[PDB]
């Protein structure tokens, strides 16, 4: 019995967190790389979490699996193609799905993740290979997908190149640049690769998205639009903390890409004190409800949905509202995006 079975936009989800336990256990058996268990059940408590944690405790958990996904070409292919499938069985039609083209090569990347032997499969083969599943996958679920890739806080030094990738991938499935990971390294928003990748993604038109405030203060929120001219905050909860920019972000009616259980999840939100969506929804801001990494927070668009409705009172009408405004606030063209929009308040009819 679904929170909002109507059609919905996904803004913020990851696709190297929203992996299916069964691919995961087949290419560490494939590829004869270790995992942490050989059962999707036992696979699924190692690496998923149902107590909150940190964002590096939580970030930690891609070590697990990582390994035996980055490198491999049939599996960066075939983790794209099943995302949509599974975002298609969500009742979503259209999703942005994001994540770092560097965390999964082999080759051409320096430092090496995953501590892997050099090969073949350069940071932009994956990009294309993802384009290439997302492509399959729309093109057999029906349900359009973009992607967004991500300048990694700790490593600025990959920043300009996502950045071409971006310009060189433009809407061949590239609709934006964001900037994830660990939100408590100090001064990462401001590192010279990061503000620079920034600047070019401005003056090149190439859209702008920037994880802040998730577990940061309001001067990291405040640095993500000032400095760094994001047209999206992921996540954002922490700019209520300073009245007078979340006031300003709502008159320019920044778009606050919302996970409600990644939050909890994560330690983003306290569970004694209210939920910020709660005052975006009373305050009528621009925010989108989002799964961010499913496969670690063991969930689903519903469990994000769901909770909202059940603790934070939404109602089929907020849903409505925004869904219309996340396909408002996504980075696809115009002509699109207004058939995005006719196809929602269609549908919503
Ligand atoms: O998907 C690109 C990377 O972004 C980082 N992620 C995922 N989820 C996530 C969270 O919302 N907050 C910050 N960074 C995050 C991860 O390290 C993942 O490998
Ligand atoms: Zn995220």
């Amino acid at each position: 019995t679904p929170a909002f079975n109507k059609p919905k936009v996904e803004l913020h989800v990851h696709l190297d967190g929203a992996i299916k336990p069964e691919t995961i256990l087949y290419f560490g058996k494939k590829r004869g790389i270790a995992l942490p268990a050989d059962t999707v059940e036992e696979l699924r408590n190692i690496i998923g979490m149902d107590k909150p944690l940190s964002l590096p405790g939580f970030l930690a958990k891609f070590d697990y699996y990582m390994p035996v996904i980055a490198g491999c070409r049939e599996a960066i292919k075939r983790i794209a193609y099943e995302f949509v499938e599974m975002k298609a069985k969500e009742g979503v039609v259209y999703v942005e799905v994001r994540y770092s083209p560097h965390l999964l090569a082999n080759s051409k990347v320096d430092p090496m993740p995953w501590n892997q032997t050099e090969g073949d499969v350069t940071p932009d083969d994956v990009v294309d290979l993802v384009n290439q599943g997302l492509q399959e996958g729309e093109q057999a679920f029906g349900i359009k997908v973009r992607s967004i890739l991500c300048c990694m806080r700790h490593q600025p030094s990959w920043s300009l190149e996502v950045l071409e990738l971006c310009k060189k991938y433009n809407q061949k499935t590239v609709v934006a640049m964001d900037l994830a990971g660990d939100e408590t390294i100090e001064g990462s928003s401001l590192f010279p690769g990061h503000v620079e990748a920034y600047e070019g993604a401005v003056k090149n038109g190439i859209h702008r998205t920037v994880h802040a405030g998730e577990v940061g203060s309001p001067e990291v929120v405040r640095e993500a639009v000032d400095i760094l001219k994001t047209e999206r905050v992921g996540a954002g909860y922490h700019t209520i903390e300073d009245e007078a920019l979340y006031n300003r972000l709502l008159k320019e009616n920044m778009h606050f890409e919302v996970c409600p259980w990644s939050s909890y999840l994560t330690g983003a939100w306290d569970p004694k004190t209210t939920h910020a969506v709660v005052r975006f929804k009373n305050d009528k801001a621009n925010y989108s409800l989002n799964t961010d990494d499913p496969l670690i927070f063991k969930s689903t668009l519903d469990t994000d949905y769901q909770m909202t409705k059940k603790d934070m009172g939404f109602t089929e009408e907020e849903f409505k509202r925004l869904n219309i405004n996340a396909a408002k606030s996504s980075f696809l063209p115009e002509e699109e995006k207004k058939e995005l929009l006719e196809r929602l308040y269609r549908e919503y009819q």
